[PDB]
């Protein structure tokens, strides 16, 4: 039902996708110790925003590692090219974690973003709600890219209503909140958010794919186009609100924070 099922590969668009996925598993996996030894440097009302983003580390790296390994089982060299065999490959499992690592990438903000009690669950509940949303049009609509492209547009249609809603609310907490945040992170959110924007749009590009590019190279830019989303919506992302965690953890005190920030 995937357009990757439909060619055969050369050796070159092959094993670049295999190096895509493969670099993608080192990228998260090598921040993961970043993020797990930072962690002693955050005060104990932001810590949780630097484990979530060990926890989106370990999820994405093991669905890029799930990935590779699935790409590698379904291909094998044949007159000249690969092809498909018995196993088969899909980009459909990247949705069913995003069911999982788009919550958490949108708790570690309201974090930081200083919500509390009763705010941050309500708001948290809406903005999973939306995300869910999204991805599960998303994933109806992907299983059409194939066989009907109309539909896939008509559910990337809903979906999008979703994303957009979902990101006016995160807008809105963002630059509400924006003057709660210490040590001069109320401008540097503003860039998160900027981020965000940027980088979750990439996802949208990749579904339509089929639409526009239906070919194997048109294969070979989605996973490239995965590649840059992944590593900017997760990690360049966790970055910045791991900064921004122990930024204001000193701004608020937190000795291991001050003294962190004091040896860079
Ligand atoms: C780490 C993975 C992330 C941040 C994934 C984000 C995914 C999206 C923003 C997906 C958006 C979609 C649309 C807005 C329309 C087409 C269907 C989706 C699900 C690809
Ligand atoms: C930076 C270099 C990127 C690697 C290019 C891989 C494409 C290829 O060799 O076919
Ligand atoms: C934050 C951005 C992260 C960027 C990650 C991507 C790094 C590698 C990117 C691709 C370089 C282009 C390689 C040339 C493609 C050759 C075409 C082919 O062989 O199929
Ligand atoms: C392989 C990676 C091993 C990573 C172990 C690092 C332990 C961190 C110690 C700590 O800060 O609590
Ligand atoms: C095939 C029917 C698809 C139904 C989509 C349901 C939309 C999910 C909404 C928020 C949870
Ligand atoms: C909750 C929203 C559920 C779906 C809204 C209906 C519009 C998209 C569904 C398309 C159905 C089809 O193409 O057959
Ligand atoms: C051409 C790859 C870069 C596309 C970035 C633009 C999409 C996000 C816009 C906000
Ligand atoms: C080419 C440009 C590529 C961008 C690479 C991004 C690298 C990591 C981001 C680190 C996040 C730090 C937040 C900003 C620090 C500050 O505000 O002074
Ligand atoms: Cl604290
Ligand atoms: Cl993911």
């Amino acid at each position: 039902k995937n357009i990757e099922s439909l060619f055969d590969y050369s050796a070159g668009q092959f094993e670049f996708i295999d190096h895509l996925l493969t670099m993608g598993v080192g990228v998260h996996f090598a921040a993961l110790i970043f993020f797990l030894v930072v962690s002693q440097f955050v005060a104990p009302k932001y810590r949780i925003a630097t484990a979530l983003s060990c926890i989106v580390m370990v999820s994405a790296g093991l669905i890029l590692n799930s990935q590779a390994v699935m790409w590698t089982d379904a291909y094998a060299y044949v007159d000249g090219s690969y092809q498909l065999q018995d196993l088969t490959f899909s980009n459909g499992y990247r949705y069913v974690n995003w069911m999982a690592t788009i919550p958490c990438l949108l708790l570690q903000l309201l974090i930081v973003l200083n919500l509390k009690g009763k705010e941050l669950f309500s708001t948290a509940t809406w903005l999973i709600l939306a995300a869910w949303g999204m991805i599960i049009t998303g994933y109806v609509g992907q299983l059409y890219e194939v066989d009907d492209i109309a539909q896939l547009m008509i559910w990337g249609a809903v979906s999008t209503a979703f994303f957009v809603v979902m990101n006016w609310i995160v807008g809105t907490k963002i630059f509400k909140n924006r003057a709660t945040m210490l040590g001069g992170t109320d401008s540097t959110i503003t860039k998160v958010f900027w981020l965000m924007m940027f980088a979750w749009t990439l996802y949208p590009i990749a579904y339509l794919v089929p639409a526009f590019m239906n070919n194997a190279d048109g294969v070979v830019l989605r996973q490239l186009l995965f590649t840059i989303a992944d590593i900017s919506s997760k990690v360049i992302y966790g970055l910045m609100i791991t900064y921004i965690a122990i930024q204001q953890s000193a701004a608020a005190g937190y000795v291991p924070a001050q003294q962190a920030l004091g040896r860079i």
